[PDB]
């Protein structure tokens, strides 16, 4: 059972961003005293408090119309990525355990029946909660989207190899390509966001298994591609690699 | 909406936590999820109380991540929060010599934000047996309650439940009188009626009118709000169960309190645990 939050008790209202999807909104719940978020424009609310595990958006109402949300104080991880002012420092454990935490999510989404795919996954929507821990949200760009797009199971993972090659670089996929239907064309022609020391410095932790993890992801041909299962089982080993206290180490200095 | 089932042999490393009344706790590892999760060994009573709690959407209330339904066994996984339970932080003082007062204070606001939450439901959910046991602790140190009261300590609760029926069952007042213990032994790191040797005489001296002992020696000067906290726990603990706070009135007296306190100071504080 899902809760019916009625819309006077969302108070401090501020809008966060719009989109196509909806526009999404932060607000204080009078009640509850914690800030939440709302997205205004029911029968997919339900399939999405199905959708309940730990790096997914935790859904903690319907309003009689919009989705409420907890806020995630961090916003996104293209923020994290590219705002190189505000985080000039974002240390290897830490992108380690988003790349972890991405692929968790993803896979339990995957293995739920049915089956529920996500098809939009970019950094824009995987957001970041108060300890810098990934929730999987929102089920305009291109350079995510697998070639064969332009109903695949293989469709996510080709956006999370696309998506580790950006946490990894720092870098914008296709930088210095404007035109997006020029993307477009060197995507079906099997041309993808360079790989070399400029990109991927050789400092990287397991960097040659990352490129193949990577370069596996996003392959042409949709069936070389890996499960998340295949992808979670090549990431286990990596992450035990790192002490904990080197990951709230990171975050610390972020803060 | 949906709970979903997990078939026992899914679940890899299982290893033995604690075993309690309610059952037998152990962690494990989810094969296909791939993350560590808490099974509680224990039909259709079971299915309907899981249904309940699984109403229960807030950030500080433990997450029921799905049912074990076997012929043998009768099982419900939840999230496994890694640094058990605040009775260990507070008690363990060897392996936590040093806990920061950003900390306490962040850990006394969740506490009183999960129960809030609860009882703002509809119907209300009551806890009726919060305890420093039950209050568990997240790798980053946020709390997440557990073990509703659908052999253990009496400390925690009010003089009018200890002969219980139809009106202390149904008590509003029966968590913040809780609540008011807890705080004072976060605050104090000290086991409430320590010494008192009998759990029997313990039950006396509350209903006489006794609590544990606010002085220097268990509350240092160095309290922050020593003052506004000392009011608070006093009247939540007080005999007179009309005489106890809402969970709401307790929060608009705490959220100034952790204004004063920097966002760095609480991951500091953690680092030093860890
Ligand atoms: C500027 S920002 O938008 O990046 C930003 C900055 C600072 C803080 C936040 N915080 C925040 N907190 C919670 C949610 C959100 C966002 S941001 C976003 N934007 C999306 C597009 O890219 C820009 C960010 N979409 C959401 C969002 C809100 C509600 C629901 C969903 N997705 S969903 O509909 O699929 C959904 C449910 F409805 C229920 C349960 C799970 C679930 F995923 C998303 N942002 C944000
Ligand atoms: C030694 S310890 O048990 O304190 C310990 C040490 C290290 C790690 C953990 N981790 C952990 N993680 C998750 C849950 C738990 C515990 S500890 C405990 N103990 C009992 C109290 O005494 C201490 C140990 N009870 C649980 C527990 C497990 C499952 C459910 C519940 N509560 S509940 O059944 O009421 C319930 C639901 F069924 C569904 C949703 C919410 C909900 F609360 C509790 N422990 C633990």
């Amino acid at each position: 059972a899902l809760p019916t939050i009625p819309y006077h008790k969302l108070a401090d209202l501020r809008y966060l961003s719009r989109g196509a999807s909806g526009t999404v909104s932060s607000a204080r719940h009078a009640d509850w005293r914690v800030q939440v978020a709302v997205k205004h424009l029911l029968r997919e609310a339900e399939i999405l408090h199905k959708a309940r595990f730990s790096y997914i958006l935790p859904i903690l109402g319907i309003c009689n119309l919009g989705i409420v949300t907890e806020y995630m104080p961090n916003g996104s991880l293209n923020e994290l990525l590219h705002r190189k002012t505000e985080y000039p420092d974002v240390a290897w454990p830490l992108r380690f355990r988003i790349l972890h935490e991405i692929a968790l999510g993803v896979n339990y989404l995957h293995n739920m029946t049915p089956p529920l795919l996500h098809h939009d996954l970019k950094t824009q929507n995987i957001l970041l909660d108060n300890e810098f821990h990934v929730k999987i949200a929102d089920f305009g760009t291109i350079i995510y989207m697998p070639p064969e797009n332009y109903a695949s199971i293989k469709h996510d993972i080709y956006s999370y190899a696309v998506i580790t090659w950006e946490v990894l670089s720092r870098k914008q996929p296709f930088e210095d390509v404007t035109n997006p239907l020029q993307i477009m064309y060197s995507v079906s022609q099997g041309h993808r966001p360079v790989i070399n020391e400029e990109s991927l410095p050789y400092d990287i932790p397991h960097r040659a298994r990352m490129i193949s993890l990577i370069e596996s992801g996003w392959a042409q041909n949709p069936d070389e591609r890996p499960s998340f299962l295949k992808c979670l089982i090549e990431l286990e080993p990596v992450l035990r690699t790192f002490e904990e206290i080197t990951f709230l180490e990171a975050v610390i200095q972020l803060k």
